Formats: C-alpha cells, structure tokens, sequence
C-alpha cells in the first residue's frame, strides 16, 4: 500500500468509483456525458489511475476535469499525466494553482522541501470557496479547507444507488505535518487556518467520506466488508467529524512537541 501501489478500482457509490492507488486516494465520478477525476496521486502512480479507470470500463478522453485536493506530489504528482491523457482541465484553490502548474511548492508551504518537485501541469485554473463545478448531471462542490497547504479543497457531491441518494466528501488532508526544518508554531495564520478546516469539515453533510490517503476513514476495512454488505459499507455520517476529530488530535499533539 505504497503511494503508487497498484490497486484493483472498485465502485464506492452509485457513480462513485475509487480508481487511485494503494496508498492515495483518486475517485472518477462517472456521467453519461462525460466524468470528474479527483486527484492523480503520484507521477509514477499516474499509471495505475490511468490502468484502473480503463479496468472500470471508461475512456481517458471522457474525463472533462480534474480536481486537485491540494497541491503535493503524493495527490497531484500525477495530475499532468493525467491531463495530457484526457485533455481535461485540472481545478484547484487559488493558493495553489500556481504550484500545480510548474510543480514547484511555494516556501510558505509547511512541506516545502521534504516532499519532492513533480510534473507541472497544463490547463490548471482556480475554483472560489463554495463554487459549484457542473458537467452534464454531475455537480461538485469546492469547500476551502487550508491548513496542510494553503489552496487545500474538499469536493463534496452527491451520488445515487437504486434510488437512495447521499452526500459524498472527497476530504483534502487536515494533517499538521511538515518539514523537519518547519514550526507551526512559527505560522499562527497556518494554524488558524487548519482550526477553521477542521470546522468547516465537521459540518459537511456526509454520508460518504474518501479521504485523500484513504486509510483515515478505513477505506481498506470498508472495502473488504463490501463483498458481503454492499455499498453501504462505505456509508458512515460520522466519518467526517472523525476526520475533523483525528486532525485536531494530531495538531495538539504536533504543538506540544514543538514546545
Ligand atoms: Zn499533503
Ligand atoms: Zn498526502
């Protein structure tokens, strides 16, 4: 369950299909009239995404765009790839655009650094907070959710399965990691930021929540108890607080041992 571990793609929910690797997250939202990519995981993991989402039965030239949770090589090394095998246009929040387009972190990042440069995308342009992404039936949904980078989004959506309709979260990362070299406590604005995504997430409607590294909502533990349960394995409205919950725990955790 490396980063770019293969990984068999399985639906989640109604049109709602994992497609990323072991170890990173990646969701087509499939349509009759064309799909939504969330994330590309990594730039060798660009190969199993692009594998999975033609293991699922859907042509690349399908996909008309690409959202961008935020801007590290472990979600977004393989965005490029991935544009330039579908032709789609990559989204993202505006403090991150620019990194998704020459693959090169801000120094204001708290994981400038230690996590690598990556391929530069084409076709990258800024969602706001709350706008709402329309392709035929498909409608997605950009939450600002910063902290772990500065332009992080969460994707809400919803999705159908013989008839019964729920709230999807694609949940960007509320992780206080850095740098060895970085002090959050040297950022309050950083911070402040993370404490305000954390809120905001635990008020999302959600049914369904995919985290960006998918084990933090036991994506593997749900998959497997699929099999017999069905979809609704994946089904669990308090996923989001928990997430929201495990960031806040992690980012006392990540104060006091920088005291
Ligand atoms: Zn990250
Ligand atoms: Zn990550």
């Amino acid at each position: 369950r490396d980063w770019s571990s293969p990984q068999q793609p399985f639906t989640i929910y109604g049109n709602t299909h994992y497609v990323g690797t072991g170890g990173i997250s990646a969701v087509l939202l499939s349509s009759p009239q064309g799909h939504i990519l969330v994330d590309g995981t990594t730039e060798k993991g660009a190969q199993v995404v692009a594998a999975n989402i033609r293991a699922m039965g859907f042509k690349l030239s399908d996909v008309k765009y690409i959202l961008s949770t935020h801007s590290h090589e472990d979600h977004a090394g393989g965005i490029s790839a991935m544009q330039k095998l579908t032709g789609a246009t990559v989204l993202a929040g505006a403090a991150n655009v620019d990194t998704l387009r020459t693959g090169v972190s801000p120094k204001s990042d708290p994981q400038f650094g230690s996590l690598s440069n990556f391929p530069g995308s084409a076709k990258v342009r800024a969602v706001a907070d709350g706008e709402l992404v329309k392709l035929g039936p498909l409608a997605v949904k950009a939450h600002a959710t910063p902290g772990h980078t500065e332009g992080g989004i969460t994707w809400t959506w919803q999705s159908c399965e013989q008839g019964k309709c729920k709230d999807v979260v694609f949940a960007d990362s509320l992780t206080a990691v850095s740098a060895d070299s970085y002090r959050f406590s040297d950022h309050p604005e950083v911070v402040a930021s993370l404490r305000g995504s954390f809120e905001a997430v635990e008020k999302l409607s959600c049914d369904i929540a995919i985290a960006a590294h998918p084990e933090v909502n036991d994506m593997w533990t749900r998959q497997q108890r699929a099999a017999k349960e069905g979809n609704s394995a994946y089904v669990d409205n308090g996923a989001c607080r928990a997430i929201a919950a495990a960031g806040r725990k992690r980012l006392e955790t990540r104060l006091a041992s920088e005291k």
